[PDB]
């Protein structure tokens, strides 16, 4: 649901808003950007929608859109025009302006669009350009700089400059600049990807009315404008309908299917035009026209129906630009965790104020120093660390050959609990192998003919040779792999469309109804010289086609034979025919209605084909099942073939059970019924067809969750059924991933949390994730790298927390004795050590093998909190131990209490504390960087390892080598060498202790937690169902 809110312009209120929110404070701006409804209400008065000058959009999320004027006024929301419909006093999307006009209306527009009407319509529909705005670099800098985080960083810069800490201010500025530049790089790279995806600049001639023509730019097109297509072909600039002609088009960009598709002229009729119903008659935007020819007339004509963002390409681009929010929140209790850190920060700030009062510090300086302490705990480099983490993850995936359009989905990839796989072309090879054809002799099957070439010239051989959608492209047939192999098996050569016998008269294809996955069948109308009348051949699902055949033509053995070939793993389609009493000619034969042809056939035979499992499929499936990630197969193929492939690919290990759920339709006199018939060779899976799934969803919503939880093979699923299944699974709190290659999986890939399409280009739009490899190996890679990304982000957050608390502790310890860290010591710690380490942590790659244990989801969990508190206890212990150990030395000289830092620097206390803390930052970075089970070991990150080694060596030099940077850093020299070695020993003790503590926690904490407060259950619906089924299996 949506709603508008119009606010007519008023300058007095605007200036009042400006003065109030500028003079008062920035807090009103903060809460306005948090709650903008108040801001808009204050800025201007609600007004009549017709008089509206600004609109607020609720979908609640509030968006503000200016109502532009061009006599005609409109407004763009998410790239969608809405014009001012004067008669209805409302804003209707331009998508609906011409909607509903009949096919005959399109054929009337066929001739062209009047130039005056063209310019009248260009304003309404706008230029035919999917435009991704190209923001100027200053505009982007404004986009990022206005972040309140960078506002606080600028406040810190000012505060430190006021205190004469110039190097620290420079450090803050440099880190903020690095963060801003990394954000710029991220945004610019994403925008460049999209922009380069949706480039289009070409000149297309338009059949202007009156019979003449005109060469216009592709951006001048408007719905109803007439396209004349180039005979040799070219990129299609806008969605259109084929009024006249036939077109071969490559829809790979739009759907990822590289096989050329056949496009035909729109059929005249008094019914509404629809890009979905008439998809076969409509060219799409961004698809390549391989070659089109005109059956009648000098040139092929098409009529534009959708331009700009209205197009399907435009719809996908808009969905990318404004993605649906990710429902999962990766870092649970993030606010509560930052609050548990802020309580410590506030306690320390109060303690700092108390001590500074105790030391009799002037109130002008007490507030300044407490404010400085406040600025300490905000890490300048946190945004840079996060953005670098995401960039490294994306780069790793791209190097592996997997491209993600929304990098935020990478984290989701590691949270997958269920993966749905298309069977054909994803688990099994794209190619087929004709094992033979099973002809019929009356009402009984004959022995399999392994070589169809030897079939006598008759209905079956002509059906094999002719029932398909092949097209000769550059003297090479192209089309469905099944059609290619079927035709090749017969030896007939493609040359409407005619076929030449292998060596027996050539046969013409008068008319052809293409294959639709929803219909899961396909037919043609055929005639040859000497034919009394044309014959229509149908080729589709064996069980569906057998329904169209006359009951006396289908053998009583049909089910058993089809299962004999299907239960062996073959891919079977049936061929049926019926003589058409129409006179053989394109005139009548081209006017046939598909339904008139499909019904009342006469089964001819079964075409058995051998589709093989990909070599890489079984290892991947077994790896997925080893880590308790449910593997589900959603396919449109036969149920027995699907089950055999599942048993062969490890989705059903031999020991495990399998039960076929079969649902009977609610025929008259009885309701729908569920019957479970187990088939002999967690531990129990279910298999069910598509009609059975629909019956279960409609009539057994109570048992539907139990079917979904333990259902593994979903066969004979239509594309809408695949999308519905994905949605239903997601309703069980599953994190569903879908790995399908075909175009019939577009809906599932959109709906799935993680959608992967296998055979794609360097980049694409079809699905969130796209790969270049033909195997399903991308699924384990995506899951592994998503787990690595989650662990890396958690480790970076933990390190920044530890990094902050350590600096906080150091500064508190130094305040307690009336001194500070130092001008250049702050720079060193924040930039040379911490930024380097934080940006190098994330470069480490993912673990090579998936593991059963999932990455943690909560930042506030007892493990993480205990780790942080124990680490900080060790850090404070080490720093205070060093501080109290230096006081014990005979050569110790206490700092000058009276003068305050940086005046009292250098001194022994600051020197010792700085040395220990500087080592501790590297120690903590090494401690938090866990390798297993989600990442590679630390040492495989050669940049990060080298950074640690070099920084540690430099710090040891500072401690040991006299005079090294002891002036620039304001470090006091410690003549005693035994105490230097004692400081190094304390540092080594901390280095060992942090790692031992981390290991002890990560090993013995989960066991103690389980044995202490075991979880009664899990909020996940599917986990509840799993436990319930274990308690009581649903099928007895
Ligand atoms: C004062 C000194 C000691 C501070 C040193 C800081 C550097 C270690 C940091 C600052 C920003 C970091 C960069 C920020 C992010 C990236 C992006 C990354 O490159 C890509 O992601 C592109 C790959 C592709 O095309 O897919 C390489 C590392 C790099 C440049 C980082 C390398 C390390 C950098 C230069
Ligand atoms: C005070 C003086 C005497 C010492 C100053 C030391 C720093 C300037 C050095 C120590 C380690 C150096 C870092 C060591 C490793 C690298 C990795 C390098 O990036 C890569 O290695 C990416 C390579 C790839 O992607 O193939 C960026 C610079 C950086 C962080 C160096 C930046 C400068 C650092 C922090
Ligand atoms: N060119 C074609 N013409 C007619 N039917 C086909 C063709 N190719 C495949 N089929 C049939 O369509 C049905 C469903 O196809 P689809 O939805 O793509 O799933 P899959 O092809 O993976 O089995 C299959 O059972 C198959 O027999
Ligand atoms: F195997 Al499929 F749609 F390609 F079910
Ligand atoms: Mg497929
Ligand atoms: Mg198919």
């Amino acid at each position: 649901s949506v709603r508008l809110s119009g606010y007519c312009g008023s300058p007095w209120r605007v200036i009042g808003y400006h003065v109030v929110v500028w003079m008062m404070a920035g807090i009103p701006l903060l809460l306005f950007r948090w709650k903008p409804l108040w801001g808009v209400r204050l800025r201007l008065r609600p007004c009549n929608l017709a008089h509206a000058e600004t609109l607020v959009i609720e979908i609640w999320q509030l968006f503000t859109v200016q109502v532009q004027t061009e006599v005609l006024r409109y407004y763009l929301f998410q790239g969608q025009r809405y014009i001012w419909i004067e008669t209805q006093q409302a804003f209707y999307q331009v998508s609906l302006l011409d909607h509903g006009r009949s096919c005959d209306d399109v054929h009337r527009s066929r001739h062209g669009l009047s130039l005056q009407d063209q310019m009248v319509r260009k304003a309404i529909y706008g230029p035919n350009v999917i435009s991704i705005p190209v923001k100027s670099y200053p505009q982007l800098l404004v986009d990022e700089a206005l972040n309140p985080y960078y506002g606080f960083q600028a406040f810190s810069i000012a505060l430190w400059l006021a205190d004469h800490y110039y190097w620290y201010a420079l450090c803050i500025f440099l880190i903020s600049s690095i963060s801003i530049c990394l954000s710029l790089y991220k945004t610019r790279k994403q925008s460049q990807t999209l922009r380069d995806m949706v480039k289009l600049s070409m000149r297309v001639c338009v059949c202007r009315p009156g019979g003449e023509e005109e060469w216009v730019d592709s951006s001048e097109l408007v719905p109803g404008d007439c396209l004349v297509l180039p005979q040799e072909g070219g990129l299609m600039p806008c969605d259109a309908a084929l009024v006249a002609g036939e077109c071969m088009v490559n829809e790979s960009s739009l759907t990822g299917e590289s096989i050329p598709v056949l496009k035909t002229a729109l059929p005249e009729g008094l019914g509404p035009y629809c890009a979905e119903t008439h998809r076969r008659h409509t060219l799409f935007c961004g698809t390549l026209i391989l070659q089109a020819r005109a059956y009648v007339g000098p040139h092929v004509l098409a009529v534009v129906t959708r331009t700009g963002f209205c197009t399907a390409k435009g719809g996908l681009v808009s969905s990318i630009l404004h993605p649906r929010p990710i429902n999962f929140k990766f870092y649970k209790h993030s606010m509560k965790f930052v609050a548990a850190l802020s309580v410590l920060a506030l306690l320390g700030t109060i303690y700092s104020i108390f001590i500074l009062y105790r030391n009799r510090v002037p109130l002008n300086e007490i507030v300044i120093r407490a404010l400085d302490l406040v600025t300490v705990v905000v890490p300048p480099a946190l945004p840079a660390a996060m953005t670098v983490c995401t960039l490294y993850a994306q780069s790793r995936l791209r190097r592996q050959g997997i491209f993600c359009i929304h990098p935020l989905r990478i984290n989701l990839g590691g949270k997958l609990q269920l993966v749905c796989f298309d069977k054909t072309g994803t688990l099994t090879e794209d190619g087929l192998d004709v094992m033979g054809v099973v002809p019929l002799k009356g009402q009984a099957f004959l022995p399999l003919v392994p070589e169809p070439r030897r079939l006598p010239v008759g209905p079956l051989l002509r059906a094999l040779a002719t029932c398909h959608a092949l097209s000769r492209l550059q003297d090479t047939p192209v089309g469905d792999p099944m059609d290619l192999k079927m035709v090749e098996s017969t030896g007939w050569v493609l040359e409407d469309s005619a076929f030449g016998t292998q060596v027996p008269v050539p046969v013409s294809v008068l008319h052809r109804f293409p294959f639709s996955s929803a219909l899961q069948r396909m037919s043609v109308v055929v005639a040859w010289p000497g034919a009394t009348q044309p014959e229509a051949y149908v080729k589709g699902s064996p069980e569906l086609v057998a329904g169209l055949c006359n009951p006396e033509t289908v053998p009583t053995d049909f089910a058993q034979m089809l299962q004999s070939y299907t239960a062996a793993g073959y891919r079977v389609v049936a061929l049926a025919s019926k003589p058409l009493p129409t006179v053989p000619s394109l005139e009548a034969a081209q006017q046939l209605t598909r339904d008139t042809v499909e019904g009342d056939l006469s089964l001819l035979g079964l075409l058995v084909m051998r589709n093989l499992l990909k070599p890489q499929t079984t290892p991947v499936i077994q790896a997925l099942r080893r880590t308790r990630i449910r593997a589900v197969m959603v396919t449109g193929d036969n149920l027995q073939t699907a089950v055999t492939v599942a048993r062969g690919c490890g989705m059903v290990a031999p020991q495990e059970h399998l039960i076929i759920v079969h649902a009977t339709h609610p025929e008259r006199g009885q309701p729908a019924s569920l019957e479970f018939l187990p088939m002999e060779s967690r531990s129990r899976h279910l298999a069910l067809s598509g009609p059975t799934f629909g019956i279960i969803v409609k009539h057994f919503p109570k048992l539907l969750p139990k079917v979904l939880v333990q259902g593994t093979v979903f066969a004979r699923m239509a594309p809408e059924q695949k999308t519905e299944l994905v949605c239903e699974l997601q309703k069980l709190q599953y994190c569903v991933g879908m790995c399908g290659d075909g175009a019939n999986d577009c809906g599932a890939l959109k709906a799935a949390d993680v959608g992967i399409s296998l055979s794609q280009a360097e980049a694409s739009v079809v699905s969130p994730f796209t790969s270049s490899m033909a195997s399903i190996e991308c699924v384990p890679m995506v899951i592994r790298e998503g787990r690595c990304s989650l662990d890396t982000s958690f480790s970076v957050f933990k390190y920044m927390a530890l990094y902050s608390l350590t600096q906080f502790i150091s500064v508190l310890i130094l305040y307690t004795i009336n001194t500070n860290l130092g001008d250049l010591q702050f720079l060193a710690i924040d930039l040379v050590i911490t930024t380097t380490v934080a940006v190098l942590m994330s470069r480490t790659g993912p673990a090579l093998v998936l593991g059963r244990v999932r990455p943690p989801g909560a930042l506030l969990s007892v493990p993480v909190l205990s780790s942080l508190l124990l680490q900080m206890v060790l850090v404070t212990g080490v720093q205070l131990g060093g501080y109290f150990l230096t006081l014990a030395q005979p050569w110790f000289v206490p700092l000058n209490r009276t003068v305050a830092a940086p005046d009292n620097l250098p001194n022994y206390e600051n020197t010792v504390v700085f040395s220990l803390s500087s080592f501790q930052y590297l120690i903590l970075a090494a401690a938090v960087s866990k390798g297993a089970p989600f990442r590679r070991p630390l040492y495989t990150n050669v940049p990060f390892l080298v950074a640690l080694a070099l920084l540690s060596s430099v710090l040891v030099g500072l401690v040991l080598v006299p005079g090294l940077l002891q002036g620039p850093l304001a470090l006091r020299n410690i003549t005693d060498t035994g105490f230097k070695l004692l400081l190094l020993g304390l540092v080594t003790l901390n280095f060992v202790g942090a790692f031992m503590l981390e290991s002890v926690l990560d090993q013995c904490l989960p066991a103690c937690l389980r044995r202490l407060r075991p979880k009664r259950a899990s909020k996940k619906r599917f986990k509840q169902l799993e436990r319930e089924l274990a308690e009581q299996p649903w099928p007895p």
